[PDB]
This record gives C-alpha cells, structure tokens and sequence, in this order.
C-alpha cells in the first residue's frame, strides 16, 4: 500500500521546498583545477565509500536491485524498518541482501518507537541477522500521527542514551519531515555515529499516508508541515558541527547534491526517486544513481572543490 | 552542430536571470541636457570605437557579415576561437579585407597554452591582423562537452609568458567570473576583462543540446554567476580595468544598466548570430538599433557618456 | 530498454484514438434483469475463461505477477515474444490458466514446424500466436522485410494447436484480415491504435523523445479495426486490444463486434508491484465490463454485439 | 450523505451533455404577437398549472420550503422516495407536506424495484398518508448497480402492469440517465398517465453515488452512460406520440426549456438546481422558478409559441 | 525584406490548414512487402530524380547551398524568380540535377519568346515554371494586372524547354486547372493553402504585423487543390506543395493523387545554415515518406495513389 503510493499518488511535497532553490552555488571559472582531480571518495561509518551518497531507507525484490547497485557503484544503503524481521525472523530470508552486497555498506533500520518493546539485545540480533555495518533509529511523530499508528514518542531519547554505547555504530534520522536544531540539541549528548536530517521539499510521508486512507491528500497544509531540507542541514550542523550529517529529503539532483554538501552536510540520500528504477532492476539503478554522481563531481569541479569537504561554504544565498 | 543548437535549440538559461531586471535606472526628468550632446565614442584596446559594443565571439560567412558591420558602425568584434587556424593554416580564409579599420580581438581560450607558446600565439595575432588576443576560460562548458577537463596552471602559464606585444583579456563564454576569479587574475597586466555572466546563451545548455537534442540536467546547465553579480564583484576587485558586461546583456536599456553598475563596454553574442546569417546589412540594423536604444537610455539618466552612467541606477 | 521507454515515456498516441468515443452505449434503464445474472464467462482457445479478458503480451518477473494474477481471476494471458527462447534453452504459478505463447511472423523466415512446436511445449501454452509489425519495424530499423510471410505460414498451418494473429497497436485494417480470410486461424487480436504506439516506443528508446510524431501516429483506430476485420470475419473469434483501457470501453469493444478485450501496457506497472497489484486493476476493469454490459441490457459478452450507437 | 455529495461534489457529467446545445431555437422576429399574450397554463395529472414546470425529486426541511413555493407559483412538486414512508409510519410528519401546500400538484414518489416487496394497498397508503395527487414509480438500475444496492430489476415492468389501473395516475421516470426508445417501447402498453425522460446532462447518480464511496469519481466514463435528455426526448415521444412527456435532466435554463418543448416535452422537471435555494429558503427557491419562467415564457414568445403547445417543432439542429 | 519575413514572422497560415489531416492513410500491416524494395525513383520534366521531392522555390547564397544538396540526393529544384536576371544580365555546384528556373506570368506582359529561351539559357535550366499569384500581388500592391496572362502563354506556348504553371501558396481552384487544360504544360504545381500564406508575408513585410488575418488566409488548401486539379487533369504530372512539411503529408499528398512533393519555406532555415543542413532535412523527409509508402503497401509514389481515407 505505502509502496503502492509513492508510486502512483502525489506524495511529494506540494507548497514547501527543500529551500536549496534559495542558494546558488559560487561558480569558479578560474578555480584552475582539473575534473579527473575531483575525488568523491569519503568513508563513512567505518567504511570507505566512492561517493558521499547513500541509498534511501525503502520498504522485498527491490533491495535485492537496490544492493546489487550499491556494490557496483561502492555508495551506501539504508535498509527498510527491519522492525518485521525482529517479529518473524522466518522472513529474514527477503531482506537477505549480503548475497548480492559482500562489501558495501549497509544500515540497518528500526525506528526509535520500537525501543519501547525491544531491547539491547533484539537490537544486535537485527544487525546481525541483516550482516549490517550499522543500524538506524528514525522518528516520524508527524507521520505516526497522520497514520494513526503508534503515536507515544515520550522518553524515546533517553531510552536510547542509556542502553546506547553498542557494538555497532548507530545514528538517528527522520523521514522527509526533518529534524529541527532543538531536535539536534535533544541528540547533542547521545554518542551517536551520524546523523540524517531527511527534511521536507521531496516525499512528505503525512502525504503518502493520508494517500494511502483516502486515496487522496484530504489536509495539504497539514502534510506539509516540517523543516525544509536546507534550513534543517544549516541547524542541525550549526548545533553538532563535528557529527557527520547526511542531507536528505528532496535532494534529488547532483547539482542539489552539491547545494547540499555546500550548507553543512556530508553525505546525500536518496529515497523516492529510485524506488521506480528499483522496481526495474539493478541496471536501471546503477543508471540513476551513475548519472546522479556524475553531476555531482561536475558540480563540485566547478565549485572549485576537490572532494565533498571543499564544497562546505561554496554556496551564497540568492 | 553548435551553430545549428544556438540557432535551433533552448539554449538560453530558463530560471538564472542577468539579474539587471533587479536595478532601475535613475531617469532625470531634468538633468537637462540634449539628447545630441550624448557621446558614445569610447576608446578600447588602442583604438576608439564609436559606441562602447563590441561583436561577441561566434564561431564562416557570418564572421564576414559581423565584421563588415563591425566597420560600418565603428564597434569592435571578437573572432571565434581562431585554435583551428594554428592547426590548419592552409584554413585561414580572414576578415581584415572587410574590416580595414575595425578592432578586432582574435580569440583562443586558456586550455591551449597547454600546447602552444609564446610564438604560436603572435602568429594568429598576426595571421589575423587583429588588434589584440582574448582567451576565453570555461570549465563547466568544457565538463559538459566532456571535451579538456583540465584547467590546472593556466593562469600562470599566461601569467609568466604574459608581457605580451598586444594587448590580452580574458572572459568567459556565459557563466560567468567570480570575484575570487577576478582575485586570481588582479596580478596579471591584462588590457581589459570580459564577465560574461549568466542570464543569457548558457553553454552547458548548448552542449547538452548537442549531445542529446535536449537539456537533461536543466539545473546543472544554469549553474554560474548572473552578469549583474558578475560586473559588480569583479569590478569590485579590479576597480581600475576596463570590463567588458556580455552575457544577455540584449538591449541598450539593458547595456545602460550594465554600464550604470560599473561595465565600460557591452558585447552580444548569440542575438548577432541570425542577424549574421542574413547578411551585414542586417546585423548593422540590429546593433544600429541597439545603440540608438542604448544613446536614449544615457540620455534619460542623465549621462552624457557612457562614463557618466556609473552609479546612476538602483536596485529595485 | 523497451520496458523503461513504456514505463518513462510518452509512447500512448498524441492525436490519433480508438475511437470509442465516437460511440456511445444503449443505455436500457428497463431491459429489466438483474446485476447478478450477467455472466461473463467465455470460452476461448479451447477452455473456459471468466470473462472475456486477455492479459496483454509483455516481454521476466512481471510475467510471474502476470500470470499468478492470470489464475486467480479466471483470465488468459498472451506471453512475450518467445523469440529468445528458441534461441537460449510460468506455468508453475498459473497451472489451469490458458496461456498463449507468442513469436512474430517474421521469425517463420528462420523457424520451422517443429521449432514452433517445441515453444509452445517448453511453455506448456495452450496455443501460439504470430504478431505482424512492419510500422514497428520500419521505425526500429529492425527486420523490415516482411515478404510471404501470410503463405510460409498459411501452408504449414494445420497445427496440433489453435494459433491467431495480431498486429502490435497499428491495427489491422480490412484487406489485412482479407490476406487471413483463408488460413485456418483460431482467433484474431485486431490491436489497434489509440492505445500504446509502437512506432513511438520505438522512437523513444532510440532519441529519448518522439522525432517524428505523425509518423508514429499512422494506424488503423482499433474501433475501425474491430468493425473493418468483423466486417471480412464474422465468425472468427476477435479480440479488440490497443487502448481499450477501462470496462466501459471494453463493453462497447465488444458492441461493435469484438469478443474478447485485451489489455497491455496499463498492467505494466501494476506488474511491476505485484500479482496482487495487477489483480486488483483487471478485477476493477471486470467489475466495471459487467456493470456496463448490465447496463446495456446485456447478459453476457455476446448479446453486447449491437448495443452501442455513433454519436 | 447523498445531499451532502449533490451539494459539495462534481455530480453532475462532465463529457456527456444534454445535447440541447445542438438546437437552436427558431426566432421569429415577425411572429407578431404580444408577450402577454403566451400562456403558461398548462394542466397535468389532472390539475391546472401555472407553468408546464414540476420540481423534481428530492431527499426533511428543504420540501416544506419547495413545497411553500410550489404553491406560490403554481407548479407541481415530486416527492422524494416515500419509501421510507411505509417503513417508519411515525416518519410521516417530515414529509406531512399538504400544510404549506393545499391546492399544489404533488407526485407522490417509490420507485419500481420496490413492488418487489409492497403491494396494491401498501401504495394507496403511501398516496394516501401524502395525500398526493398521483403517483411515480422511477427506475434506475445504474444508479444501484454504482451504489450497490439492489441490482435486481427483474420483471418490474410487467408486476406494474398487471395491478396497475390505479385508483391514481401514475407515472415511471429514470433518474438522470435517461429512457431509451425501446426503454418506451416496454412501457407502451401499461396505461401510465406520464413519462420523465430524466436523461443525462445534468446531475449524474452514478457519481453522485461513486463520490459517496470514495469521496471522488474512480470510474468517470462509467458514470456518463446514458440517454442524452435531448435524445430521449426525441426517442420516447417517437414511441408514444400522445403520453404527456416530462424533460427533466439538465434542462436548468428557460431557454433549454423552451428547446425541450420544442423537440417534443409537454412538461419541464428541474432538480438538483434547487436544492440549494432550498436549503435557503422557500422566498429564494420561489426566485429562482419564477426567474425560470421568467425566460421560458420569453423565449416561447421569441419562437412565436403562444403556449407550451405551439412551441413543439419550433426547433432546428445546428 | 521578404527573406527576413520568413524567417522571423508569423507567416505561416493561421486559420486555414492543408487539409490533410483530414485524411489518414490506409495502414497494411499485411501488405507483404520489404521495406528495402520500395523506390522513390521518379522521372520527372525529362530526367530521373532518386525520390518524388523538388526544392520549392527561394529568393544568393542559399541557392548554393540548396542546389548542392540537390545533387547530392538526386531531387529537383525550382529557382527564385529569375525576373531580375533578364533586367541585370548554380550549374558549377549543381552539374546533374533537375532545375527549374521561375519567372511569373505577369511578366509575359513585358518579356517575350527570345528573353525566356534566354532566361533558361544563362540558368542552364531543364524547363521553365510561370507562378501565378493575383492576391499576393493585391496584398503587396504590385503589378495587379492579370488579364489575358493565359493566352499570351497559350500561343507562344510550344517551346524548347518544359513549362509549367503553379501558385504562391494559395492554391489552384479546380475552375484554374480548367484554365489551363488546352495549354501543352509539362506539369502543374498546386501549391496550396496550409503552408506559409504569402499574403501573411507581404503583409509583414508592410507593418511587421498581419492587419488583415482572414484576408491572407484566402485559398485553395492543398488537399483541396491535389483533389481538384486532378480532377480536371487526369493525366498531367501534378506537384504538391503548400505546407506538405512532412514525410507522412508527402504520402497523404501522393494518394490524394499528386506525382511530386515540393517544400519551400521549411528548407530555408536549414539553407541559411549550409547545404549538410539542407541535405539532412530533405534527407529526413525522404526516409519518412519511403516509410510512410512502406507501411501503406505502396512500392513507388504510384501505388500510393487511393491508399488514403477521409477521418
Ligand atoms: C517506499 C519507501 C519506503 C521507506 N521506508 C522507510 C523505512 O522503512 N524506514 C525509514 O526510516 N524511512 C523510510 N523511508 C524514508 C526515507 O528513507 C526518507 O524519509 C526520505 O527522506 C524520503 O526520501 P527522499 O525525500 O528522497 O524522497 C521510505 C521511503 C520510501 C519512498
Ligand atoms: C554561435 C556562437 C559561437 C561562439 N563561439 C565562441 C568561440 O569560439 N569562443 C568564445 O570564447 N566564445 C564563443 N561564444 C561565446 C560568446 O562570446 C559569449 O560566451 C557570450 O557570453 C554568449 O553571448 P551572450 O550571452 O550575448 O549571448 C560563442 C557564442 C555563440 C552564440
Ligand atoms: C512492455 C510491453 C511489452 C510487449 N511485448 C510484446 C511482445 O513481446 N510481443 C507482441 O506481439 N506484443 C508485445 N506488446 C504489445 C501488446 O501485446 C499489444 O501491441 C498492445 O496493443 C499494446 O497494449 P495496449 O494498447 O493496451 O496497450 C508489448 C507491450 C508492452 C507495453
Ligand atoms: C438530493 C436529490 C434527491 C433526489 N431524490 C430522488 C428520489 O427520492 N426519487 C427519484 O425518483 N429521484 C430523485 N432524484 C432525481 C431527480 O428527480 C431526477 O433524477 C433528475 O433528473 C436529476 O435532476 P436534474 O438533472 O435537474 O438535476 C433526486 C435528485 C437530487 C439532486
Ligand atoms: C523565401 C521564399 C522565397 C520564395 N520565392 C518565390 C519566387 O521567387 N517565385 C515563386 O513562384 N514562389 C516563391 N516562393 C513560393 C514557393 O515556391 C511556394 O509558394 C510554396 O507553396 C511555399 O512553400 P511551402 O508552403 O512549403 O512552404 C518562395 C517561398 C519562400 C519561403
């Protein structure tokens, strides 16, 4: 059904942006550099990555085409909330994906909500089941509520500082709504690994929720509530300036990619956008994000930046 | 294949502006003055032009028809890059036979004193009997085409070997200098700098259109510094220079504004390109009319020339 | 490539329909039956579907959501061209469900007797079904001859199987089905235009955007298809497929003369997701055929034939 | 539920028309005759109106206030479904109309599918509880097959004619999506006092009834099917050239009106345009009829028709 | 002026249309042949053309361009009105192809017998073509006198070299083709409405603006006049031209009965920019319309004729 809508429904965002459009990049004609000099290698929770871009969270056959694609590439993936796998490791056969990605990075998923039925070992199970690298709390209380589902997000913070400290490193993220600076400052104590600010202007989730009720958007200005992308990237960065952070949320273009890195961020993500291509295979994917890359580094080259970390300031706002 | 994209195609920028459309000029109702007393003879690059225009570089017949106007209106002309020429030699059928008088700046582009030299250079001064030698710099362009992708050095490959027996400027071909750009170029003794912004012809564009007969990655071609932005920033840093605004810089109300936040001489390109594929009596129209719109202009600001301009706009 | 190109771009015709719209239904507000005794079920091809719908020929994974939802609503199935298969050696999911295995006559230029028994059998297809397509073709800049090809096919006809021709979405004019009045042919699928335009795919997938429109555009609409072949035909089985995509429509397919709809790139997609997903769409496209045909006055498929009026 | 779709969705068809648009009036600049000198009169079901207009059909509070008009004016009034009426005999003080309208024409309204279940007596009752001047049975197995209701239509027409010959005329109608000729043909026999056409171009119930499933119409083209008013005119009367004929569905305009006349109507039934000055008011409902025969009398008097008779052939395709 | 207009105004028809699309071409998918054998081969005013096409005609440096790519791919070409030659007295690059040079009726009023044989002398031309055009000139305010244009042609008509008669762009009424029936013409242009509107042009060339829209769109739509002409002269070889832009329009032009395609105005951009540009247009246009008589099941311009029907 949720899969079903953000593929055939209206589930971006409809009035807010991810504010990127705000800022122009600060072109350099005389940055005297050369293209085959722009390297996107950049390592990432314990591992080196060819590019800063990761594979968005999605939620069977299409993670198969979506790791393929990451090993291929060498970027990261996030995995959809393996939340089931914890309640029917039978079905552990489907999120099975080292098979077709031995080497490449992978994130698991939970979802902070569950650590209110799950504990520090469920936990390591998970990330063991999966053979992830990694493993990923995301919040969502505007989506939760809009879905009607678990709508209780009290002490989930803290929950998660204490039994935190784990084997592998972890990092929380939103979905498409963004997290605040206040949000970063409820983080700021945690010793988490990095963080995913996923903030408004792509796919807003209250959308594809009320999409997946009425068939149909039936609270627009409600589901469009959040924190845009960029002004999520410049707060979350201005209260964790060492954290690496990932932008995304709208980020659909290396151009955009290279806005985004340009704020604060350090890595990119992408969900909605390769769920279709996903859907058509591991090639398809590859193609996607190939050409997403290949953007990025144009950008970057005539940004007058060398690798990611030279793009941080090379933007102004228009 | 270029020719036939700028002719064809898309290949204006579709969201980036100029940013001129930003600044109104300040009208003087009563600067009292007369419209025949507004003179737009200016001296550039040793000679003096009638009005401060200069024919954009286009790269066979049009280069005739462009220079046989250039002459019947007293404005300047920069040559396409004339890179083929020290390649072929035997190719050099020139447009001085048109344009006697005329100033003309022969055109190069940096990449290529990776592979030619001090002498090189004079020789398609020479070969071309211009006045001067412009080398135009271009990395997203050139990214795009997937053409030389290596810009490491150059500018001190021209600043070494610089000292030249004509006069030299550097520019772009429609994205744009930055500030910092003009910062690496304060050094250098050129004659004179071309901004050549964004909000006209985007060359990431026409390149992708001639790879695909279509833009696929729109926000990657308009990507640069608006030619408003452009002049203020590197005139900010090269406050003496003379600088050249181009870069949908397409009317004289337009060139007024240009002038006005600190350019001393305007250049077009792509609108002389069907023009010229016409004939010179129909590119002298278009820059005639160009001119009379731009004489108009100073004189409703109140300046007689287009020094006074400076400073006599706003931002709206 | 073809699979990204109907699942990315404008390959539907621009300005040539089916038609269709040319026609309204009979609306009978007292033909005085009842919703529940329109019957749907139709025997084709030698076995009885549930309705008189076919799943469109599609050419890996789709074809498994294809067929498991082939099975569970009682409907046929055209697959892709085997073509490959007898070049590089479903019915796991879709047992009962009848299947029609699908090559192009161009390939009987390279294909004989036997190899064509061997598709059929590795299969396990309840009939075959031969696809012509010079515009396809002709755009493509693929096999473009297609000389003696009605014959090659028309001699070492009598199979052990029921076999039918179909054209790609240009549609089947009169004189073709003419040049088929003679061979022995099970059924015939007009595909006319109006839906998906081959001829524009094909484009597609060769510059990323439709060069030459009206080229791609040339057809017959398949509601002229369905009257101009019934018109050569009328007794031989029709299917009426190329833009035939919702109930309403397929009810008046089957008014002028059709008898079993066929639908194909609108299930792309659903495919793509899932059996479920593609169950879902036809069970809503029967729902709608049968209220429409309830509507007519209709009790079944059959007594449609008529029931429709130019507007 | 279904008046708050009538008043808040897009009910009425949006490709099919009524067709009247391909027709235009005859006019007669030298008809010569006086506007005051048409008349309106007209007598059906064995009354005398003011006007050849009845209110059409609707289903508590909006009937006391089209009644209260339908006697200032003098127009006649159909009830809505008194099915519920035979159910619920305490219900009858809301539809206890007779009150407001003494003298007023008032059609008493059930509905064919429902002689499945109620009988000779049963309908005196309800005439009689309503004290209506007549009675009209209306058919619509589109509307039930949409709505999924009962979709059982089986020999209605012939449990109608045999214990027909009423103590009352009756009269059968569809309910938007009009009355085929052969749909006339099925009536021919039965000695109805009337017919109402009721074709499409107007409000369409069969997304009426789609938009109070799922809020929106899922199956538009479904939903068109249909006589188009103008051709079911046309059809009807070429079936049963002396029956009074009633033209009701998207005849909103006098001028339509007039052009219903035209064609072969005797008398004109507006519905769903009404429910909204009725839920104003009677004042407001009796403005917007009395403005409505304000232009039919207008255009007859255009068209050289001196009553709703002599307009019958004053009317040419385009 | 006028080149400038046409290549910067509006001065194409607004209102009126070629006609064509009312028509659409009987798609064979069964017609059973190869697309490698159908030939545009087409002799025409005494020389063989590799396709039915010729350059319309244009008025220096564009003819340059236009020629050589006539004899690159083997179509004709009609010259700019030579008018101004024989008042201040293409070969080199075009030593093969067919050329027709122009001058206009009207000036048979001033010019006579010698000073045509000399025109197409210094040309080095195959025939001779006289364009009639009364509303443009009205327009335009030119020699408006028409008068007794026929005979004069009519009598010293028999001469050395093939002639021919054609329009503007508004076409030639069926009453015009009546006209025109005794005189020994080597072939007929129509030359229609649908394409650039020459009134459009005059009149922008005037106010840089149509003022009088419905009065440029006065005219014989190509369609009309192919149907027409042909009408009144069965046999004699007809060209269409007036908006017949596309290849797929070629093939509608021939099976409404025309023998050869002419396009003027589209090529004149493509002119501006060298004969490779030229070529490639033409080029692309030949390729659509061999398609175009492909899927038709016509094997030259010839079968074409018939293969078409009203929408
Ligand atoms: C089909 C689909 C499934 C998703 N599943 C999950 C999930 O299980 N867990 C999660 O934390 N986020 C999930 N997301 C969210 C993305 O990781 C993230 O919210 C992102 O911001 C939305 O993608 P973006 O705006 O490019 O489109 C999912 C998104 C999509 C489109
Ligand atoms: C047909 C055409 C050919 C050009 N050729 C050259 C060239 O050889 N060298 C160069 O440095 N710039 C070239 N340019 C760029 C212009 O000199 C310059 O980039 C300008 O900013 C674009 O024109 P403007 O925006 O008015 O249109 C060319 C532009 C056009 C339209
Ligand atoms: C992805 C896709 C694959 C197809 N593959 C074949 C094929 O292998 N053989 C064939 O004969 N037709 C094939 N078709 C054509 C359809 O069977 C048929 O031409 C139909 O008229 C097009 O579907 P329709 O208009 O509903 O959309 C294919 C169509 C689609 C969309
Ligand atoms: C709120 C509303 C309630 C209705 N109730 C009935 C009803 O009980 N019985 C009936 O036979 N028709 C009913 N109708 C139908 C009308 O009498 C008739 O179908 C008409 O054609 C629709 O109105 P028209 O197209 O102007 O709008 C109802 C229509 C509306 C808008
Ligand atoms: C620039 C241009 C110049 C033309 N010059 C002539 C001419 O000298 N003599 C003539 O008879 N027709 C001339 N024509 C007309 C064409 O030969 C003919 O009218 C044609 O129908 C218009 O082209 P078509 O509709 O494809 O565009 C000219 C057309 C154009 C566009």
């Amino acid at each position: 059904k949720h899969l079903e809508a953000c593929l055939e429904g209206e589930v971006a965002y409809q009035k807010t942006t991810t504010g990127l459009e705000g800022f122009r990049l600060r072109y350099q004609a005389l940055a005297g550099l050369a293209l085959s000099e722009v390297d996107l290698t950049t390592p990432f929770l314990g591992k080196t990555l060819k590019a800063p871009f990761l594979i968005g969270a999605m939620t069977e056959r299409i993670n198969l085409a979506l790791a393929e694609a990451a090993e291929a590439l060498g970027v990261g993936m996030m995995l959809g909330s393996g939340r089931i796998l914890l309640e029917r490791p039978e079905a552990l056969r489907s999120f099975r994906v080292r098979k077709v990605a031995p080497k490449a990075l992978l994130i698991a998923n939970l979802g902070l909500a569950q650590l209110r039925r799950y504990g520090r070992d469920d936990l390591l199970r998970l990330v063991e089941m999966l053979e992830a690298d990694a493993l990923a709390f995301h919040v969502n209380p505007l989506q939760e509520a809009v879905q009607r589902g678990d709508t209780d997000f009290r002490g989930l913070v803290e929950r998660l500082a204490e039994l935190l400290p784990l084997p592998f490193p972890v990092m929380v993220k939103e979905v498409g709504h963004g997290l605040s600076r206040e949000a970063a400052l409820a983080l700021r104590d945690l010793p988490l690994a990095a963080v995913d600010v996923a903030g408004a202007g792509g796919t807003s989730w209250a959308r594809v929720e009320e999409w997946v009720r009425f068939g149909e958007v039936r609270h627009p200005e409600l589901c469009e509530i959040g924190i845009p992308t960029a002004r999520a990237i410049l707060e979350v960065r201005e209260v964790l300036p060492h954290l690496p952070l990932v932008a995304s949320g709208g980020v659909y273009t290396g151009t955009d990619g290279a806005k985004a890195l340009a704020l604060g961020a350090d890595l990119l993500a992408v969900a909605r956008p390769l769920l279709r291509p996903a859907l058509e295979g591991a090639e398809r994917v590859a193609a996607w994000i190939g050409d997403y890359l290949e953007e990025l580094r144009t950008a970057l080259f005539a940004i007058g930046a060398r690798n990611p970390k030279e793009a941080r300031g090379r933007v102004e706002r228009v």
